[PDB]
């Protein structure tokens, strides 16, 4: 089962940039060539260019939805194809909204597949509860079938079908969520560990439910769309919406580690690393290290450690 | 239910000056406005003026006695008033002293309160085990039944009445605890959860079992005295006795969820705020914004999110 | 049962240099006069005195074989006599290569010893193993029965006796392991915490497993040898190998204070407390600090607080 590497350097889901240097920022730490190490065969899509549309007037609240929607429909296809191939896909982001595409194109493949979000933000705000125009924080909202025509259809998004169920999401590290957002995770059911949860249960506790919620009845790929900013700031700094009493590093990495064990990691996305915002040099690159840690984790680095097989190291 | 903040601007109780400053810089944060978004009914008392007793000479070793006492019978007197209404009362602290005043008055209205009390401390030292005479450092000490006639009486306290049995207080965060507190605490067999009992059982468990401790023979009032130090100085630097290892910013949050979600909180004490006494601005931020949210928590605000009824967001 | 301490100021262990100032950094903290405040006598036996050995050649890959064999030598017929005598030995650190005199001399006086390993790393590296020839990574490999024979006799050595089989250690904090070190454990059937494990099972549940493995058949004394990195760079910065995602200051005492319950601590070891390699004073201040804290703990010292017996405080 191979890799594949998609640079996602977008952040027109957002007013301020500098997200697009997420993959950059990744690539230039060594995340490709540290992942050549594991088991996995390895390959780099490179970064998808993406064409602005230019006068992407605003729909209603919402900023630059014909650019946002492009982009993602461009993420989509390329995903698409290198899950068709039976490759594992994973997105290095810019902005969140980008899940879009990514998770849009999975299903396609994998209509079966179930998304576990790892976020201090549920990003399930329609073009119609946003506070903020910003797409960013409307992912979701575009993939769950419950809120199809819920919401004006915006440009761009047309080629869009809703793909996952709200039964077949699960969030982890929900901290900071708006009123109309908080309304519709209840009012759909959605199954969530905020971080209350997480200090109630434990991480351990916490993957060993999502699994048999998500997993019990039958066995599917799995789609791990991963915002840095679940991390508490003291880990990955550099993201655009920080949010205190965050997960920590720890169970950032068990969280991956399970993930990996399940054997069922189909799609990945690495979303948020915002270089530019750092307060410090160090912010930076102790986000982009985690980041990295982080995907490394999810294709079976593990704490404990790892060795090659038909080794005698002795 | 209604909420009646009440400031008490009282600092001394210890030999420092700016924890007076607390009830200021928590309102400067926009704490009052703040509560009025959640579902609670919110009044302002306004910060009590504490006339200062001229010539307040020390009793023995302890510190204004007169001033202390007087300051308390006060707040007792306000607190009293505000719960004789039916409303839950919010003291802002000054110094923890004030808690004499503030579950006193608590007791004249609701006599079968529990106290759970967040702190690094036990603040149980009486007038003749406090290495320095400072008052906030004795608080439990005037409060317990158990300790009636083991010192002294002290000027300015006579009309203070043990209201409290060892059998009604839980301690969450302990770790700093003189030898006369601890033989104090051993000895009256009184209920604690210290930073090794949190680590060994996890918050969740503490939780569970403070409230079966405390509630269940019979479901009655409770009393919650935060200090702000019982969590870390990490989270909560702007306090005059900070202590490593402790409680952290989600264990803070939870136990306030908790003590939200029991419906019984009648009486909630934000103690130690020192606006002075952060090694940078940022530092008192950070202490003021998390007693903030400790405040917001206790009164409903669930990291998992809030959102209004009767309001179809969609 | 008396306290001596033992100074080990040796980093031949390491490339670097630093580690030999650990013990000085602990006692100018007041290491010793603050556990002669706990019910321990306290011997101080001062610091080794360290013969460099002349034209120290590399053996193979190792580097300083014979002088790093010959502190060990002298630090295991220190420990030895100090044990024959009835006391516990407290090493203090430099690195961790001394834990091989350390638990050897311990060895002669408890053969029926068991160890318990706090670290990021299993310091099991053989000659044959190591990308660097450092011994401070090493330590295990020389005690291991089961590794004996496994790699060329080393010079300087040749005193070792492998003295602990491989199911007399456990391991805690794990997070940085070799290919072949991990291969090492897991051929061994060695039984370790990974940070994994620590964040799954919860640090109460790890020392409970701990003791019931190496202490549920027979009760024998324990050798608790400590690396400072064991715990997050965050709480012991001032260390020659920090790693992310390590043990916090609370799970570093709850493992001491465990340990001290247990009434069996017989040997202990501070280890890898390097005072030049502090980003800034404070960080230095700050591992000293923690180090001082974790051997106070492991004789005694309680977060819910100590008080002398046959003192009615009251
Ligand atoms: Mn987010
Ligand atoms: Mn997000
Ligand atoms: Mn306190
Ligand atoms: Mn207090
Ligand atoms: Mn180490
Ligand atoms: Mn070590």
């Amino acid at each position: 089962k191979p890799i594949e590497i998609i640079g996602a350097p977008f952040s027109k889901g957002q007013p301020r940039g500098g997200v697009e240097k997420g993959p950059a920022a990744l690539r230039k730490a060594g995340l490709v060539e540290k992942l050549k190490e594991t088991e996995y065969n390895v390959r780099d899509h490179g970064d998808l260019a993406f064409v602005d549309v230019p006068n992407d007037s605003p729909f209603q609240i919402v900023k630059n939805p014909r650019s946002v929607g492009k982009a993602n429909e461009q993420l989509a296809a390329v995903v698409a194809e290198t899950q068709k191939n039976g490759t594992i896909s994973v997105v290095l982001g810019g902005d969140h909204s980008m899940a879009i595409g990514s998770i849009s194109g999975h299903a396609r493949v994998h209509p079966d597949l179930c998304v576990i979000w790892v976020d201090a933000h549920t990003d399930i705000n329609t073009p119609l509860t946003t506070s903020s125009g910003n797409l960013c924080g409307q992912p979701v909202a575009f993939l769950l079938k419950e809120l199809k025509g819920k919401f004006p259809d915006v440009p761009g998004f047309s080629w869009v079908t809703p793909c996952i169920s709200a039964k077949d999401i699960v969030y982890i590290g929900l901290r900071d969520v708006d009123p109309g957002e908080h309304y519709i995770i209840k009012t759909l059911g959605i199954k969530y560990f905020s971080m209350t949860e997480v200090d109630k249960l434990g991480i351990g506790k916490v993957m060993e439910e999502t699994f048999s919620y998500l997993l019990g009845r039958k066995k599917r790929p799995i789609h791990l769309s991963f915002d840095v900013d679940g991390l508490d700031p003291v880990f990955t700094p550099a993201t655009g919406t920080p949010v205190v009493g965050g997960l920590s590093y720890r169970e950032g990495l068990y969280i991956t580690e399970e993930i990996y064990k399940t054997g069922l990691l189909s799609g990945l996305d690495i979303m948020e690393v915002n270089p530019t915002l750092g307060k410090t040099p160090e912010e930076v690159t102790r986000t982009v290290n985690t980041a990295v840690a982080l995907t490394l984790s999810c294709f079976g680095t593990k704490r404990e450690g790892n060795h090659k097989p038909e080794t005698d190291y002795l």
